[PDB]
């Protein structure tokens, strides 16, 4: 199947999920990097800047093979959530919810 394709679909399924109240899709805060213009100091703590977009462009450019770089690349940015806004956070909440998702995700895939 290749491994873009694959990953595109793991996408597809963050996106389908929903915070219980609300509705908002859990990944809407990962979907891109926030401009450095406008937040210079994230840039100055996240040592590796991690979003869904960039997640996708380097299952194609040759920068993740494997599902466990891609896994990993998830790993950071769920940490560079964690690490940048306050525990108990909608952000933070989020997070922890979504990276339960995809670690079982990766499970039933190898």
């Amino acid at each position: 199947l290749g491994i873009f394709p694959t990953v595109e679909k793991l996408v597809e399924e963050m996106r389908e999920q929903l915070d219980e109240v609300d509705s908002h899709p859990r990944t809407s805060i990962f979907e891109k990097l926030p401009s450095k213009r406008d937040y210079p100091d994230y840039f100055k703590v996240i040592e590796k800047p991690m979003a869904i977009d960039i997640i996708l462009k380097n299952c194609k450019n040759g920068t993740y093979k494997t599902l466990e770089e891609v896994r990993q690349a998830l790993q950071t940015m769920f940490e560079n959530a964690r690490f940048y806004n306050e525990e108990g956070s909608w952000v933070y909440v989020d997070a922890d919810k979504l990276n339960e998702f995809t670690d079982e995700w990766f499970k039933e895939h190898s």
